């Protein structure tokens, strides 16, 4: 039993992750068949990062203006294109490290690893949640552009995320694989702001979920609800309304502890109502909102 | 910037995970040069667990008794020894995959990074801290023993942790790679508990400190303390006292902040005595003592 934020196994990914250089700017990118991916304002000049004509920039580059670095050994550039606002560098070598791979664009709400890298090696690998103002609370630093968000599923990898920028109440913004941003943002230093955030009512609900499986119960009570009634309660403490869908994907957890989704919307209800006593509910005196159903169901089912 | 609960990338743990078999038992193993390591309680009989005979259970069996599997790939098994709680299965197959390591025993208060296995394949990474009551607080089902808990420093893997039991309270207990375990335990299903547990102090100044860095800042006081007053406050709310090491490692982040140590630890007393005002610090709402000094340099510095 147990219940911890935890990552996917970043092996697979790791033997993708390559140093991309243009001038004096370096990051990382994605070697993935013949093909290697990163954040396109790696050809951003110094003072054009107001408002970078990438478009312009990129006829101006050779691909001999791209270093890729995997280790102490050169892959060779042999066409550089951009989709978005992700480069696609060509290389003559394919990635003999390559696994089974999809590219996914994910919903507010849901999870995926991040491997944080620098200089191409990677660092660190921690859960996010994509936010529903489009955003990630993860930790990056200057160097960990074109690391990368993924999920596995039997032996394929589904990448859904390159990081790109820090916004400044210290939360973070990438696009998926194609180079289309999660939310407003664009790859230029123009002023953005983090829209108003709320909390993710289906990952929370998961999560009262992961108490009661691992026998955290003592906020369980009685009470009737329904629907309409938890989200005029919702809508006041910044909750996403539940939908019914919501209710659905919360089948497998309710079948499981015998509780109806309704049951849990009362006692979820209560805790907003009369706040936690000063307790703790799996170790967090908060309400955590950044597991999904399937991230309950994967863990307490191992 | 921003500050997030981070494991080390697994990939050169994941190329050393094996399966073990023994009857009807199996369990994760750890393939390093032409040696796989695991728990000896993948030789217990079903009903002799209470108070199993070791080494009367390990002279029964060949080195036939045991399935090593990697993949769908059997190491040949040619020598069956054990060292305090584990066993060491020698094989005619070097690992290929191996990694640059060590063994080493680590204290309470410092972290490690976890990846959960189940029947040899990884499944999931984590950070742990060693409590007090020399516990962890890990997610562990039937089939995770021979998990192993890992740092990494350049290319070279530290191995500090291999997965045994879960007590009653939930929390988990193992050994280190010499096979002694961490505490009081024993590798039988005799009544064991944990012992009471107390707060790392050390660790909680680190993490408010990786706070401060990461712009977190609202609890800083202005009030003087003494390691002698700060202690009386400690010994009252459950936390280990600061003893004049723990004030020393605790120098590099009391450097880059320009916030002296006793300073921090007057902010910790205030904490401690009037409570957060319902408000979070780096995103939780109670105190963080699972990040070792060396844990908030490592991520505050990339
Ligand atoms: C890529 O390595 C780099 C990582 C950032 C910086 C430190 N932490 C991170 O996550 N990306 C950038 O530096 C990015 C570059 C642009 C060309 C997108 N700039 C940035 O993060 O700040 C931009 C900003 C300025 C003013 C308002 C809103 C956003
Ligand atoms: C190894 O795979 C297995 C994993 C445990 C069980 C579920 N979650 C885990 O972390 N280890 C055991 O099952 C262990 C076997 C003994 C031979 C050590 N038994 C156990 O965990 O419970 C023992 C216990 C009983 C009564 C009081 C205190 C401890
Ligand atoms: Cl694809
Ligand atoms: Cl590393
Ligand atoms: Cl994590
Ligand atoms: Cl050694
Ligand atoms: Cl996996
Ligand atoms: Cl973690
Ligand atoms: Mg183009
Ligand atoms: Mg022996």
């Amino acid at each position: 039993s147990g219940f911890r934020k935890m990552a996917f196994p970043s092996g697979k990914v790791e033997g993708c992750m390559v140093q991309v250089t243009c001038g004096t700017t370096t990051l990382n990118g994605l070697w993935l068949d013949d093909v290697v991916y990163c954040p396109r304002h790696v050809i951003c000049t110094s003072e054009d990062m107001l408002n970078p004509n990438y478009e312009d920039l990129l006829i101006r580059k050779s691909n001999h203006n791209f270093l890729v670095q995997a280790g102490n050994v050169q892959l060779r550039v042999i066409g550089h294109s951009m989709q978005n606002c992700v480069l696609k560098l060509k290389v003559d070598t394919a990635n003999p490290k390559t696994p089974k791979y999809k590219f996914v664009r994910i919903q507010p709400g849901q999870t995926f690893s991040v491997l944080a890298c620098y200089n191409g090696s990677p660092s660190g690998v921690y859960q996010c949640a994509m936010r529903p103002n489009f955003t990630i609370k993860g930790s990056f630093l200057n160097g960990s552009c074109g690391s990368v968000g993924f999920n596995i599923d039997y032996d394929c990898v589904s990448f859904c995320y390159m990081h790109h920028m820090e916004l400044p109440t210290g939360v973070h913004a990438g696009t998926d694989l194609e180079g289309n941003f999660y939310g407003p943002f664009v790859d230029r230093q123009t002023a953005q702001a983090a829209g108003t955030d709320t909390t993710i009512t289906v990952n929370v609900l998961a999560w009262l979920y992961a108490a009661v499986i691992n026998g955290d119960r003592w906020f369980l009570n009685r009470f009737t609800t329904t629907l309409n009634d938890f989200n005029l309660v919702a809508m006041k403490y910044n909750y996403e309304p539940l939908t019914q869908d919501h209710v659905d994907i919360l089948g497998p957890l309710s079948a499981q502890t015998g509780i109806a989704v309704l049951d849990m919307c009362a006692s979820l209800k209560e805790l907003l109502q009369n706040g936690m006593n000063g307790r703790t509910i799996l170790g967090s005196a908060l309400l955590e909102d950044e597991f999904t159903p399937f991230d309950v169901v994967r863990q307490c089912s191992g």
